């Protein structure tokens, strides 16, 4: 059985918490390969499953998630309950994250006439501070994620209190052992997709793409660009404007995290400093986020 390494020491398929299946049950859906529920162990999960018809290359890959999760500790990453592997079909257990993805989030909260304060320019910047922190995290830990996008992270609620996590680690599994058409070109940095380099440098770039999304409000990125054309334009120099009323200098951690050279990139402590900064400033939070109409 397949191993897997992470800050000093190695675990395998034995070192995760097997849940009894008889202690499972299932709720409902929660909307790719393999299904999510809602479910319960009472403690609270989201169920993630292996479709029963899949490859031997599947299995392995899943066991490699449930491995990655399990192994990180901290708070804006989200949490493994355990697995139940020695059924079928196989389970991952997740931390229930009740405000869903952040991409479908920032869509269905823009603010509206009917829900006019529905969210503020602090709220964003409390979500980008959050992945940033998981970042930071990771970063510390030499974990690269390859993959930091909106559809990647989840909110423990939609209200006031929400809490950001990375949440999906594909990426990093398929790596750590696939197309063309299935990379997420339009995170990626020029060294990444030009020569398949991944560095901390990496996320930091991907990042400063999640920092549009969220302030574009759920957008998605390189408005009515292909995949082809974005490589050629960011290989060219060409970056994204400025979200519809994103401050200037939110626009700016953006801009320097877009540097076409990884080593003028900030590392994840600089960018926490600097959203710092920006929840500070009062012109920055004061500012009216556009009214969806
Ligand atoms: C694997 C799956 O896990 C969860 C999904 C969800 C989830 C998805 N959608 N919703 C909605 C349920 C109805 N109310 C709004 C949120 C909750 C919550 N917690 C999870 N651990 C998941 C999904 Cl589906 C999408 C992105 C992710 F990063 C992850 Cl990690």
């Amino acid at each position: 059985n397949p191993n897997y390494c992470f800050a000093g020491k190695t675990s395998s398929i034995s070192d995760l918490k097997e849940v009894p299946r008889k202690n499972i049950t299932l709720i409902r859906g929660l909307g790719a390969f393999g299904e999510v529920y809602e479910g319960q162990v009472p403690l609270q999960v989201a169920v993630k499953t292996l479709p029963e018809v899949c490859s031997e290359q599947d299995e392995l890959d899943f066991l490699m998630e449930a491995l990655i999760i399990s192994k990180f500790n901290h708070q804006n990453i989200v949490r493994c309950i355990g697995v139940s592997l020695q059924s079928l079909p196989r389970f991952i257990l997740l931390e229930l994250m009740a405000g869903g993805d952040l991409k479908s989030f920032l869509r269905e909260t823009r603010p509206r006439p009917s829900q006019p304060s529905s969210l503020a320019m602090l709220d964003l910047l409390h979500v980008a501070r959050d992945i940033a922190c998981g970042c930071q995290y990771l970063e510390e830990n030499h974990f690269i994620h390859r993959d930091i996008a909106a559809r990647n992270c989840l909110l423990t609620c939609p209200g006031p209190g929400r809490v950001a996590k990375i949440a999906d680690f594909g990426m990093a599994r398929d790596i750590y052992r696939g197309g063309c058409a299935m990379l997420p070109v339009k995170w990626m940095p020029p060294e990444a997709f030009m020569e398949g380099i991944f560095t901390s440098k990496t996320d930091t770039w991907s990042f400063g793409v999640l920092l549009w999304e969220i302030f574009s409000l759920g957008y998605m990125p390189y408005p009515s660009k292909s995949n082809q054309e974005v490589l050629e334009f960011v290989t060219s120099g060409g970056r994204m404007d400025p979200p519809k009323n994103c401050p200037g200098p939110v626009y700016r951690i953006m801009t320097q995290c877009w540097q076409h050279q990884p080593e003028d990139r900030p590392n994840f402590a600089i960018i926490l400093e600097r959203i710092e900064y920006c929840t500070q400033d009062p012109d920055v939070i004061n500012t009216a986020l556009p009214i969806e109409y």
